[PDB]
């Protein structure tokens, strides 16, 4: 058994993470697809994504990272797999997610399981984390220490 | 007595069509109004989107098919009819769709309908379906023949 | 053309009347199909909803009143329709709406369309204009007249 | 890997068969744990809910069916399992099923998995299918063959 | 400038009492009001719901406990308030709340301001505390330490 | 006492000037936080909307209008204060707005409440009003005079 779990990933967030276990705890296998967007975005570049990932991650031996492009369930069952695991926290765009899950289904055949991030995590988002710590706001709490050391040397 | 479905339809989907269709059932003439977003493009021109519109609606002797200008209202009424209707489908900003109701309401005097699309075709909207084309993967059940036949054309 | 207006009105708000006028402004005939349910404890008798509706609708013509027992799309096909129309407000349960619209399409080829209620009327619902009613404030502006008569009647 | 599937069933509908076949596909084993309720009694009793669930999954060699009491998180944990799947519909109280996920994670460190039932079962459920089958309503495609035999006996 | 945070509490939660500690922070008075509706039954009569309220708010000089006795603004008008403060929750009936704020304000000039309750206390509501200690599992973290106490004299 | 009322106010509308009185009504002060973005383009230069904002509030003694810059919380922190409060209308995005209550709670322990805009108002925003307006719409009895008379001027 085996789930993907996407996303672009910049930074991973304690949620992601949080998702991850989840996924590895249930799964025999558990990749996490970084999908970078076409705009000349973001913060941090590909390496940087993927360490980020791998440092926060060395407690989950069955999950690897992988950069993904295309359709998210071209590259799932890439690695053999038929299933997405995707965390669901407050200002989720849920019904969004919901059309692309049917999509997804309808296409390739893939499901698509959504799990609700532990309330602590359940505010911070790749984006709000990274406005709020460039102003000077603590977000520590809520990104893993690889992520808040990258985040202070961005600072300046 | 007579209802307005306007939109981009870049391009028309089967949930357009179901609408229409609900639309064209329930009102004794229907008109679909093209509205080109000055913002975009899109990705077929207006004449195309009149054509697929066209085609895809022989079988509604009471629908017919008209570029809009300006304040959706004013065209509506310019139409002589005081009804919108539009579909609803998984994704739909509904929250936003009830406010520009409330303010269609309270400008011009239209009332909008809203229909649940058929579930079928309650993932497809003209976005995804064509991320997805553009991406490689199939849609063509759930858009319908004038467009699939313009969109295989239209990505060689 | 033909649209129903289901219903316990338990008893008619100014809420419904807003979408019964909009309702008669927009299709041929409507009938408002008062719903006995065996047997949610209702305040007022059935006769008494017949006479409330009756009399707060005196000034729409194409518009009338029928009892419905069973489904509501048996009610509908009797009346030679094929549309209900609903009113959304504030505290509406949309969601369970929506399930019944897809079985109601699906076991009947019936549409089900929404309209948002003018705002002013936006809150009153027969439930809450019941239970502030029976507590002595006033909901008055909310009903119409031939409710309001039929209120401070009970309230004794 | 082990999931647990738990409910009422009463009775199982499609829209549940498609999440037991999703479950199924994704985890090693699966338990569709019937859970009843101190209440009214249902339409069927434990014998008719586990036999139809069963006659409905014969085609999943690694679900079984199981009467559960108490706390959804007791049982899960009784079977050597630490995940529920569980379906979403429209329109299901998803706000209420997030607040469980959240307290059955706190409690017993259960996580829950929400996946879309396919589009053409999106709009069954229990209480729905029961409704409009007794009232002559057509539901027998959104009901596995052994349940609609049964509520054919029950329309006696 | 005062505050009524109204409510049946039965019991008190810690997802309560964040709410009056927000609401004591932000107006310099605070009522807290019980209102045990007829159906009032029940695992708490109104002398322990006072009880555990009063002992669980020590630390709030500015707010006071009173039963509450008919319609909700009522009481409020007779604490010479106009304001409401109302906690959400994972789960919360956020539509109709808004109903009945708007219905508030209309009848009796009372605003009613929303704010989301603490992530760790976001889950817990009366109705499920009390399920779940009955079924066995552990919600004391979710419960302010006068009503854990006088929870296990029930469990005995 | 004291809140914040924050927003672009590009420009302020009724639906703003009614959470204002409200919270004046409640709050000891309430400062009105004008807040750059270095972004979304925007209509009014920022002396306008201040202009604007003051011209629509000389009725509220106990209110002032000021320019932030950077995190809401430390703009309210700033004044003194540990209170936000905003406005929900039809077509908030109340799920973003309460990923950011969380967020700003945690970084500051700044309290959001949230109040419904009147229902008359409960449609108006600054971009749909921009919107309607500049294509000829009246949208007149939505916002203050002060902005009617610059949106005239625009309007060539």
């Amino acid at each position: 058994t085996g789930a993907v779990c996407p996303g672009s990933f910049d930074p991973v967030t304690l949620g992601h993470v949080d998702i991850f276990e989840r996924a590895a705890a249930q799964f025999d296998e558990v990749v996490v697809a970084i999908l970078v967007n076409p705009a000349k975005t973001g913060m941090f570049d590909l390496d940087e994504r993927i360490a980020m990932v791998k440092e926060s991650t060395t407690h989950l031996p069955n999950l690897r990272v992988q950069v993904g492009h295309g359709l998210v369930v071209d590259f799932v069952r890439s690695c053999g797999m038929t299933a997405i695991v995707k965390g669901l926290r407050t200002g989720t765009d849920f019904e969004y997610e919901l059309q692309m899950a049917q999509m997804n289904k309808h296409i390739a055949g893939v499901d698509t399981f959504f799990v609700a991030t532990a309330p602590r995590y359940s505010f911070v988002s790749s984006s709000l984390a990274k406005e709020v710590a460039m102003l000077g706001g603590d977000v520590s709490e809520l990104l893993p220490e690889p992520v808040n050391r990258r985040l202070r040397d961005r600072l300046n």
